[PDB]
């Protein structure tokens, strides 16, 4: 019966290039969000984002090749290879058939998708790339990474949205624990801070406009919220068989224990008031780790700082914990991180385990005046240590109503 | 020890907009691909694709929402209520917990991506839809789908490009045979007979040219071949625990018995000559079934009709066969539906099913003069009658040197 565990951290964030310096500011109370410059935002009603600053793959990957991939791919290959070293794991011929990859994305390549289509609106098919498909696909992180370490094993690419992260890392648990692999970097890659990405969930009223104060902008369960901000970045963490691992001396940072996922059956791009959805995510990765709600010490909610979204999740919180409601600690990291959509899942999923290793659980930020009626401590301000700690769960929520958790147990 | 089998099926393709239509026709041998319509092709190199012919929800999908989603979406949805239909099964408050879906595509909203850009080019980010978003991602056919029938059992959406029909169905198994859920509706849906479709491919120097006759252009293995044709379509198969389809008496069309997924760690848009990844895809299929590639009657290729793709396959196919490589049939129905993308393993896992019900096995046209150094039996020209066929193979090959095999049981 094979268990598995997490042996390698990438990451690239709006607060930090990599994983202890994005856990150092997260900690810290930090926020990545500022004010976007790639492009004019006169017309545009949100005019902030979390962007990943100054970011340099030179050394990972030639300019020769850079032209074959959105900056999304680019983004995730980075924080694969961050992964990958920092997994110590060396590939050969025994093992490229046992290590594979299962890597996502929300949207993928917005980014070049608007280049390749603004070029055929000017000139003609005749402008388009011969790179249009190849570098604007959400399958191509896990594609460039194998030919990079010469992985053979299981590659898949999960879409489940802003649920994407979550359901990469439990699929790619489901694979090792089935036989297909022994070892598989998963998490997503994302980078929608593009006209159409602003613009368009602009459009659907989902985004804040907060422009005066756009670290102010996140800020999950307070009464002012006024909907989701946007964030690039990258995250990914090598799963690995129990054994496997360990007969090869893995530095383990934590074991995934439980995996949950759920459909609400309600609204294409809203949650029940009710919560219902979450709940059952939440509650099948219990079940499926074989616990109670009572033992969960923190809980990396998907908390988007939408009116209706933070509402539906505090909602099933109560419902899955009700007496521990209150003695279980939650929070938001988007309140300084911004939504990473299809990589949202893949960041917190590694500060959900960076707080069993360091038994410290970071803030909501800007949680200033919370809803009325809330029983739950969301660990407003300020990072909160933590005792005995041995669990935690992260939720993922994504349009079409797909939910999913991930719960990590200590060691 | 939970077995998987199909109990519903649905489709949308160039040469039927139903399962049984549909397979008449690839049986009597027709083609789908016709010339392009809906936009001008006068710069466009290629100027064919197998589209859905007359394609109507009405009845299905009100006007009113049909305006939440792209041609892509709408046919999943279609191809999805068809299967949910021919299932027999009915949804209850018991129930939707236990039922879920694990349906994607290659693409997505290709169509409304570019609606969407042009109305934002011509008249600014105020012209974008706020449907932008849930119009045009990938899990969205899911998304629609769990909401009309109540589905609340886990829900995924894998985009592995050419190779997502295979992956979702497999995938959909292994949630089932793990105990996530009873039921899955899965497979996948295309639409990308666009403009960026037909250009980006174009690109690529992917697409077959012969303008001339479009019905000759997709021809697997002959020596003449120019590169894959375009295929619009959807197809979705029901897939349920045996014993819960049995004590309801559901209608079993197989059982899915073998999955396998390999990586070709060798290059973005191309197989290695040698083939090694198809063949590890298949070779975990067998095992996975716990059979001998000696038992495959019929392997419903890739062959997409790509000079250096067919090819690899073949070579795989010898690979893994070795003696029985003449004894054992093989044939692409792309040769007359075209290429489906993220839809090609769904509808190919239809057929490969029907091909065990039917005992007759589909032809691949157009194949005049084979490629020379060829001892398989590619099935050329005309259906061919099988006599105990008991287990099929289907092959979906993707962009990123990601590949998946599906083995099905008869009975
Ligand atoms: C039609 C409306 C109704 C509206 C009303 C109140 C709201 O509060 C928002 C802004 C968002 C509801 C929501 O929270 N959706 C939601 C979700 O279901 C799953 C994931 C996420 C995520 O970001 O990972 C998410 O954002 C909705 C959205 C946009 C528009 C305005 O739908
Ligand atoms: C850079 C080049 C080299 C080139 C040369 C010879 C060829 O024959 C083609 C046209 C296609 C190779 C191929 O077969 N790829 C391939 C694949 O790996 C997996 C799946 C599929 C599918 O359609 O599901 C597929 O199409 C390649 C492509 C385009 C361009 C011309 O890469």
């Amino acid at each position: 019966k094979r268990r598995v565990v997490v042996t390698g951290l990438g990451m690239l964030s709006p607060v930090g290039n990599t994983v202890e310096s994005t856990w150092k500011a997260l900690l810290a109370g930090q926020s990545g969000i500022s004010l976007i410059d790639h492009f004019d935002t006169s017309a545009y009603a949100t005019k902030f984002a979390g962007l990943v600053k100054d970011f340099n793959c030179e050394d990972i990957i030639s300019r020769k090749e850079q032209r074959k991939m959105d900056a999304f791919i680019q983004y995730g290959i980075v924080a694969g290879v961050q992964a990958m070293q920092d997994s110590g794991l060396e590939i050969t011929e025994e093992n490229a058939t046992r290590i594979g990859a299962a890597i996502g994305s929300g949207i993928g390549g917005l980014g070049l998708i608007e280049e390749n289509h603004t070029s055929l609106m000017n000139g003609g098919p005749r402008k388009i790339s011969p790179f249009f498909v190849p570098s604007t696909i959400v399958n191509m992180v896990a594609g460039h990474l194998t030919i990079m370490y010469g992985l053979r094993g299981p590659s898949i690419s999960i879409a489940t949205a802003q649920t994407s992260g979550v359901h990469n890392i439990g699929h790619a648990a489901r694979i090792i624990a089935y036989g297909d692999a022994d070892v598989m970097v998963a998490g997503g890659a994302e980078k929608a801070s593009t006209p159409l990405g602003v613009g368009g969930f602009g459009a659907a009223r989902a985004l804040s406009t907060r422009n005066d104060n756009p670290q102010a902008a996140s800020r999950p369960w307070d009464k002012e919220r006024d909907g989701f901000v946007l964030g690039d970045g990258a995250g990914m963490l090598v799963l690995e068989e129990y054994e496997h691992a360990k007969k090869r001396g893995a530095k383990i940072y934590a074991e995934l224990v439980g995996f949950g996922m759920s459909s609400d059956a309600y609204h294409m791009t809203s949650p029940p008031e009710n919560g219902a959805g979450a709940a059952l995510a939440m509650a099948n990765a219990l079940r499926d780790a074989g616990i109670e709600a009572s033992q969960i010490g923190y809980v990396n909610a998907h908390g988007t700082s939408t009116p209706a979204g933070d509402k539906a999740e505090a909602q099933a919180v109560k419902t899955i914990f009700g007496e521990a409601a209150s003695r279980v600690l939650v929070s938001s990291t988007k309140s300084m991180t911004g939504h990473l959509l299809g990589a949202a899942g893949a960041v917190e999923s590694i500060y959900s385990i960076l707080a069993l290793r360091d038994q410290a659980v970071p803030p909501t930020i800007n949680l200033d005046n919370p809803d009325e009626g809330c029983d739950l401590d969301f660990v407003p301000h300020e990072a909160r240590q933590v005792s005995g700690m041995e669990y935690t769960l992260c939720n993922s929520f994504g349009f079409g109503g797909t939910n999913g958790s991930l719960i990590f147990k200590k060691i």
